[PDB]
């Protein structure tokens, strides 16, 4: 009751999300100067041990947390979101994990409030979205499959599996060396090549310009009026 | 009269349309299973059977439709476009046929009502567009025509065609390998090639924007409005 | 007076443009028939003198264009250039005149009303794009003359000249092979090159987006009033 | 006082700021003419003595308008370049000093009425940018932090460094030899590289759209109202 009133008062005072806050620069810079492999030779004791009282830190802090609001921390995104960063951070995964614990570095969204405000703003054109991205991910699987079909014994290191195929398509749709790299070797022994790309790359650019006009008309019909 | 009445209830019955679309995502999951060549020598005569007998419910669900429906299933696209699916699907075409047949898979966007609906929002913005894109057709007609008859006897394989300085040109727009894959090996040897293709990227590009911008004011002022 | 009124009643009938449009139509195949050498060699004498009896009917139409319209046809900039691609047309070049006679498939776009109404239409967005087109000028060309000051003698080939500056640099702009063709090996020798492209890319990315932009605004602000 | 009057009146007159002008656009010409090594030759004696002569010049002006206005000078950003510009021309730095000289050609937008109120109006929509700039410098401060801890050992040219990290990871955002140039050949070794690209592009390339939409709708809602 009072001990709560008392402890809630001090998980959502401002200092100590700032002091949290504090904690996520510093050890971005911290990890930022652990790439470094002569720096870690003389200060790797200590920038290890940065990282464990940090780490620490932060999962008391979602203690308390967690604590403060028990099912509207889990019904909260963001704070799901430090739940699951501090937790990954926390388990011992091959090495592949050492990576992922710079993850903790974007609580810096989550904690500081104009950022917070940005990125709910970017997820929210994503709605207006889902119609066209599934349109395209059936055109992209349909093809994908076919070219897969048409190139892939002959170009298996491109279109050998289905998901080469998705690769190298993507890679066409970004049109990063579409013709020199991939249409023209193509059309050395597959002369026709181009009746499948061609299309290909009209549709996909046609649709991506649609998608993006999709999205100014929205951001427009919320100003209007 | 009343068999009718009966068999038009079951064709327009949701039932009916949403068993073909599972029917059709089945199909899909099928297709996309049989690329991988392993999966054939263990499983392809239960494959290649299962397409079998979608298809052969395909052509029995247009019969019933076409049936239902004389002349407005042929005034129809989507019908249009699904006979002509079948059809394609059901013809013996030197193997170029067997990767068409994946097209069926298209029948998901025709049978599914919100992909329906954003695949006719894409086609409606069409019709603003085909002034601008006759006027590029027509400058890409004059510049491959001159592109071939700079180009074509020393550089035979980007410009020695019609048709390849088509190509080659639709490259250039695209900005892939313009200068270091085109322009500056022709520079090699016709030194100033650029006066071509420098003029040829500016209005393309500028026209291109163009086109975006003339899409969003149609967008726009069925908007405001 | 009645010569004059029968003479301009037929050079302003539709029947007369129609005519010139379909020789120019024509002309086009022709032209596009003509790239084709084993072609030109079955077909090359007819095809040489439908070439001159096009070009005299041009020759001749706009000799009654102006007889009709004299001083106006000098005024006006559809005139004008039918005026002058039948002039270029008609002079006897070393040779680089022959592929700019194909400019007259051009004509398509002044004789034809819907394609001149477009090309006006992308003309007259260009006076509001006059300010953010002055400052790139000098904004390159500023660049240009550092990039050769700092590159030319060990980079002769891309940067040795203001031209070639230029060149790449506009190369760069439209980002096509930019750090691997051009950034990383000036940093095999002069390390600290990236302080120079990074920049002009973010710069000039940035009044390109807002060139675009500008238009919209403009295409805009005839709309909504 | 009367000499102020006097001083001021000459200094905010137009004659001299054209005058300042077209030393401006002299110059210019100047600086674009001693590139070539062939006319330094000829001429390298009176190039460098007329550069001499406009940085006095315009060492001198800069006297007399800090003379009419002291702090306001200091206060005015276009004044503050003016100044910063002719105090490193001014300065006899290993060369690279030589370079930066030709920004005073810059000062061509700051005497320009018309090129200074389009600057300023680039400069404008940066403001609103500043949430989308920094949530996009955080997102490549972690990538390339795991890019280099991922694959900086086997890779040390494109991502040993946390500095080529960034570097190669901005060349991935500008799509410039992702797959073919970075993707591909890490993925003879790492296999599951796209993983960890894939991703990083998509959302770069929707950041970046959002960045494009967002300053539209500003530049819009300026107009509708
Ligand atoms: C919002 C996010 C802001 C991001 C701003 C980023 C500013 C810093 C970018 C770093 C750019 C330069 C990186 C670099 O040059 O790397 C070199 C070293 C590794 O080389 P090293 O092995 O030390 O080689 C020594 C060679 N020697 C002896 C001749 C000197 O590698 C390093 O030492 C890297 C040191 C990086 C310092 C950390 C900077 C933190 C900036 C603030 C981030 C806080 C937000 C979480
Ligand atoms: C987050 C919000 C929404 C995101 C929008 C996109 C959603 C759809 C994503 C794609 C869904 C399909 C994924 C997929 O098919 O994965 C297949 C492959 C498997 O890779 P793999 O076969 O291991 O790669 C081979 C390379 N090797 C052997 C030499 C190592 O892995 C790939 O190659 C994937 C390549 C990129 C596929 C992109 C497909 C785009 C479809 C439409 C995208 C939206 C456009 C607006
Ligand atoms: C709206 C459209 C949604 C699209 C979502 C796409 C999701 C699936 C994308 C597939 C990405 C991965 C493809 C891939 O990795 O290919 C590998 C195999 C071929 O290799 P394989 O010859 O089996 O090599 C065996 C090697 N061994 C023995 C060591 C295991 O190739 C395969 O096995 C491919 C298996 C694909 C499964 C089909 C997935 C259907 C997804 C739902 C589509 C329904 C809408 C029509
Ligand atoms: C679906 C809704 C509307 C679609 C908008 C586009 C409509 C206009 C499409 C193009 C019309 C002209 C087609 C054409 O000229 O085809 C010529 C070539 C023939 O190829 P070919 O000579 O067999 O290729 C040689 C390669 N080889 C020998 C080594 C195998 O084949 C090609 O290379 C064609 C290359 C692409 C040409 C694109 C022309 C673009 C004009 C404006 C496009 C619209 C921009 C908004
Ligand atoms: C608004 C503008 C519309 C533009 C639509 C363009 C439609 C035509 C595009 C041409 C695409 C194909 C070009 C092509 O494949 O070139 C091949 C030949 C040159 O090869 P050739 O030397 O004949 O080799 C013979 C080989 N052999 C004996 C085994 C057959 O090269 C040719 O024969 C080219 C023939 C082109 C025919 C002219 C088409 C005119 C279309 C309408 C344009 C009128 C508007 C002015
Ligand atoms: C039509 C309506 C308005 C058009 C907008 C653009 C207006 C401004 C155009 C550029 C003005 C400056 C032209 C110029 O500086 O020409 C220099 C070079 C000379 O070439 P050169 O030195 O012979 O090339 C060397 C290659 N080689 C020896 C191996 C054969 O030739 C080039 O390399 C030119 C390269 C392209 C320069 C583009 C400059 C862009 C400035 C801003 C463009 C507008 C962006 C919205
Ligand atoms: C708003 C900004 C407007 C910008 C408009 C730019 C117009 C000029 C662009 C220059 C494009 C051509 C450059 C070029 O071709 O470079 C060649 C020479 C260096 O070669 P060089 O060493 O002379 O070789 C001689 C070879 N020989 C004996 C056989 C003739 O290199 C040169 O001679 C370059 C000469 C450039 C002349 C200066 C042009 C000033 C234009 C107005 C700028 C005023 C605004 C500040
Ligand atoms: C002017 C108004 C606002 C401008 C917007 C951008 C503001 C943020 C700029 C970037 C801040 C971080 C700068 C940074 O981390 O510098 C690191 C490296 C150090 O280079 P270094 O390690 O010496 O390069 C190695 C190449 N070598 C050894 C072979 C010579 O140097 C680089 O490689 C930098 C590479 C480009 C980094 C761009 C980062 C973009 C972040 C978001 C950009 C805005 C997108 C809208
Ligand atoms: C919504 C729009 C949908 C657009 C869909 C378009 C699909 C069209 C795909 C065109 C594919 C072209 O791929 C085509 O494949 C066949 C099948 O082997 C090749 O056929 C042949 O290739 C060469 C011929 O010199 C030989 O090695 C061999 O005799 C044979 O395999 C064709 O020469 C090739 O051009
Ligand atoms: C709406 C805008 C329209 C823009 C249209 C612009 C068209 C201009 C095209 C410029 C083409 C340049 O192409 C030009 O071709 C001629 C004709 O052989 C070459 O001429 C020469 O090339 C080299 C010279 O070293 C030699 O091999 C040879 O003696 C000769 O063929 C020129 O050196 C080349 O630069
Ligand atoms: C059936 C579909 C209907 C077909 C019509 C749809 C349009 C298809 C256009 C052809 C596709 C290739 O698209 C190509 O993309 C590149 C991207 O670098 C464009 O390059 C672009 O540069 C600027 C700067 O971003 C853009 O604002 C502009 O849209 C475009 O000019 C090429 O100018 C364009 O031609
Ligand atoms: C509006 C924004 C304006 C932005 C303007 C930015 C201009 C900055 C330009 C940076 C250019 C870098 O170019 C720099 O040139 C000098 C001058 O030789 C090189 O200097 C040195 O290079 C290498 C060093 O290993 C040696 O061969 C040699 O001893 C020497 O020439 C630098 O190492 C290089 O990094
Ligand atoms: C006679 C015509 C009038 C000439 C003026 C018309 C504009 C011509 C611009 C030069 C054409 C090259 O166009 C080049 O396209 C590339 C596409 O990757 C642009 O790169 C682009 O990146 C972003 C992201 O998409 C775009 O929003 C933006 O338009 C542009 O900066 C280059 O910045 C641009 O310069
Ligand atoms: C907001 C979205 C965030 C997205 C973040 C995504 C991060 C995911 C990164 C995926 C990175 C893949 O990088 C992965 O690195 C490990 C670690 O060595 C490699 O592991 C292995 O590589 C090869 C295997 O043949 C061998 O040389 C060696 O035995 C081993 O090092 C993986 O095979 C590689 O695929
Ligand atoms: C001082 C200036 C202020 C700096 C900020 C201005 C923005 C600078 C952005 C970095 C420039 C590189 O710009 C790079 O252009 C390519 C063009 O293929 C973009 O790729 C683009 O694809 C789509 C499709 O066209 C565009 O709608 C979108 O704008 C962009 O994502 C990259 O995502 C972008 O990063
Ligand atoms: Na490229």
């Amino acid at each position: 009751g009072s001990m709560y009133l008392r402890i809630t008062n001090i998980v959502e005072s401002s200092f100590f999300t700032k002091f949290i806050i504090y904690l996520i620069v510093l050890n971005g810079i911290t990890m930022g100067l652990e790439t470094s492999k002569t720096f870690m030779q003389s200060f790797g004791v200590y920038t290890t041990l940065f990282k464990q009282i940090v780490i620490t830190i932060f999962t008391i802090e979602i203690i308390l947390r967690i604590y403060v609001h028990r099912i509207s921390f889990f019904k909260d995104p963001w704070s799901l979101f430090d739940f699951f960063v501090v937790a990954i951070s926390l388990v011992p995964g091959f090495e592949i994990l050492r990576v992922l614990r710079v993850l903790r570095l974007f609580r810096l969204v989550t904690a500081v409030p104009q950022m917070r405000k940005i990125v709910s703003a970017l997820i929210s054109v994503i709605p207006g979205m889902l119609s066209v991205i599934a349109l395209m991910t059936l055109f992209f699987y349909i093809f994908a499959i076919m070219a897969t079909q048409l190139f892939g014994e002959r170009f298996p290191e491109w279109f050998g599996t289905l998901g080469e195929s998705f690769y190298t398509l993507f890679q066409v749709m970004t049109l990063e060396s579409w013709s020199m790299g991939i249409v023209r070797p193509l059309m050395e022994v597959y002369p026709y090549a181009w009746v499948f790309f061609i299309p290909f790359i009209f549709v996909v650019t046609f649709v991506m310009i649609n998608l993006v006009v999709a999205i100014i008309v929205d951001a427009m019909a919320i100003l209007n009026q």
